[PDB]
């Protein structure tokens, strides 16, 4: 075994921070020293090559605004432990208590962060497959980053997922970018369900007449158009991740000099 691997005994779960029927998450402590998260398979529910799926890339990316991987018990039971995230999903964070306050300038600001994490996936030829506000974390000081790979590859949800993608099995970088732009739409939603009062089909429908999401309440136009390129049909037509990183970083001086805060944005 490589050197990921660490002795059961330098593990301690303290409080446990989420439930499935594939396993646990919990805030804990590794070497009596560090704050970690940890996550457990249960015995038997799923294959454990197929639990470590996700270890393995993380194994291979490095990035500040990508969940760190810090160590693995790779025999059954397993653990994996990251980073810990003090303030837990940003779909959570931005529904829960501290959405009332997040205006416009935070919520691009951690898009700026994101796309950040993403411009490197990108760069390392990798696809994420699921990228979404309930697969980014967030930690102290509204540090954002992105988590959960246990779909990401080299070269699925309606709501996220770009039509070739969910069609015809066409996942490139510019699917994930696609899933950026509805991402933004939850950002500047405090986390609303992308498509309100449409169910699955009618979104599958509707997208593929030409059907885009409007421009949500108090959000600027030039960031809903930010958000149709990512829409574009073309996928070799939508943004890259490293023109959406600067575009998203520049926002306040270069696209809304004007900007001034509103009631929600
Ligand atoms: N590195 C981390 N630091 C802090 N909290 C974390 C964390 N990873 C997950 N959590 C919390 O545990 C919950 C569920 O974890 P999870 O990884 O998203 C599902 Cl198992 P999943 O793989 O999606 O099926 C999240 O809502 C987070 O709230
Ligand atoms: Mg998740």
């Amino acid at each position: 075994k490589d050197a990921w691997e660490i002795p059961r005994e330098s593990l301690r779960l303290e409080v446990k921070l989420g439930q499935g029927c594939f396993g646990e998450v919990w805030m804990g402590t590794w070497n009596g020293t560090t704050r970690v998260a940890i996550k457990t398979l249960k015995p038997g529910t799923m294959s454990p090559e197929a639990f470590l799926q996700e270890a393995q890339v993380m194994k291979k990316l490095r990035h500040e605004k990508l969940v760190q991987l810090y160590a693995v018990v790779s025999e059954e039971p397993i653990y994996i432990v990251t980073e810990y995230m003090s303030k837990g999903s940003l779909l959570d964070f931005l529904k829960g208590e501290m959405g009332k306050y997040l205006r416009l300038p935070q919520l691009v600001d951690m898009a700026a962060q994101i796309a950040s994490g993403m411009a490197y996936v990108e760069r390392m030829n990798y696809v994420h497959r699921d990228l979404r506000a309930a697969n980014i974390l967030v930690g102290e000081n509204l540090v954002c980053k992105v988590a959960d790979f246990g779909l990401a590859r080299l070269i699925f949800p309606i709501k996220w997922t770009a039509p070739e993608a969910a069609l015809y099995g066409r996942f490139t970088i510019k699917s994930d970018v696609w899933s950026f732009g509805i991402l933004l739409t939850e950002l500047t939603t405090k986390g609303r369900v992308p498509y309100p009062g449409m169910v699955n089909r009618e979104v599958l429908d509707q997208v593929e007449r030409g059907y885009r999401m409007p421009c949500p309440p108090e959000c600027p136009e030039s960031l809903h158009d930010l958000m149709c390129q990512c829409w574009r049909k073309d996928p070799e037509e939508r943004p890259t991740f490293e023109y959406l990183q600067a575009f998203l970083e520049d926002y306040f001086t270069s696209t809304e000099p004007q900007y001034q805060p509103g009631e929600n944005l």
